[PDB]
């Protein structure tokens, strides 16, 4: 087996209370109380709609993706990645497509900064629509499963989807749900030879997932980068000072493009 599969079965064997502790041990968290109370309150101004905005921020601050021009947000739920992109300097347009109806996250309308560049459509299944052209491609799709062979296919699906949307110079940040299964590893090698980039681990991800992000502006051997994260997660099984480290939430501004309080 892979180290990843080994991690997955060990994780799946944990007691209920032990699992809870492992999930958040030594990770980064976003401080979200006041932003969530505000949203529940009807406010539409400064708040990220999910912890997803801060998640994307991590990549963008480090130039692992540089969202520019026409941004397509494939599978965008409440819109966390989309609204975040709407407040960015080089972004002209943001199209977020999502399935979202019942049992799924419906797009929340917001008046955060650059909201007017942001078009969010529900009732759409991205897997069976034709690829529009774009400058930035984003996809955070991937529902995790205790069965890693289920995960591996979901990941392969998603990797096949984004492949169809990628032209020569697209900037991209695509979630790789389960990167440790060999069929996925293989697909990733093909894709990296084709489109470049590498897999990177986001400190805000929980220890209960092996997700890594294929981001356009990095490099590294695929296998080495996965095993690295496999080892880390395995190390964290036996960990001491357990509290997560917190981070303030993103402040997305308010109002229209230049006039207009920024983020
Ligand atoms: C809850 N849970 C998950 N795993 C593992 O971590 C991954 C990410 O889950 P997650 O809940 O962190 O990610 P979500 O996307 O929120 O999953 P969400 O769909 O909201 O709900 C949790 C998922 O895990 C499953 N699950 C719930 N309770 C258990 C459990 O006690 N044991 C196992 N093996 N699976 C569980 C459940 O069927 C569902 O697919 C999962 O795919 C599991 O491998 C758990 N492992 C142990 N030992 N005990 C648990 O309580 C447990």
């Amino acid at each position: 087996e892979t180290l990843g599969e080994k991690w997955k079965s060990r994780l799946n064997a944990l007691g209920k209370s032990e699992f809870q502790i492992y999930k958040k041990s030594g990770i980064q968290e976003v401080d979200r109380t006041l932003a969530k109370e505000g949203i529940k309150r009807g406010e539409t101004d400064h708040h990220a709609v999910s912890r997803g905005s801060a998640k994307l921020r991590w990549f963008v601050e480090r130039n692992l993706v540089t969202p520019e021009g026409k941004v397509v947000d494939l599978g965008c739920g409440r819109g966390g990645w989309s609204y975040y992109c709407g407040g960015l300097k080089n972004v002209r347009e943001v199209k977020g497509l999502t399935k979202g109806g019942p049992g799924h996250e419906e797009p929340i309308p917001m008046s955060t900064y650059g909201w007017n560049l942001v078009r969010l459509q529900s009732g759409v299944d991205v897997f069976f629509i034709p690829p529009e052209r774009c400058d930035t491609l984003l996809c955070d799709i991937g529902e995790s499963s205790p069965n890693p062979t289920v995960e591996a296919g979901r990941t392969l699906r998603v990797l096949n989807l984004v492949e169809n949307w990628l032209s020569n110079n697209t900037q991209f940040c695509v979630k790789v749900l389960n990167p440790y299964m060999s069929s996925v590893i293989e697909k990733m090698e093909a894709l990296q030879r084709k489109h470049g980039g590498a897999l990177v681990r986001n400190p805000l991800s929980r220890n209960s997932t092996h997700e890594m992000y294929w981001v356009s502006n990095a490099s590294g051997n695929i296998v080495s980068s996965v095993n690295m994260i496999s080892r880390m997660l395995i190390n964290r099984f036996t960990m001491r000072h357990k509290k997560a480290t917190y981070e303030p939430d993103v402040d997305l501004g308010s109002g229209t493009r230049n006039i207009g309080i920024e983020s």
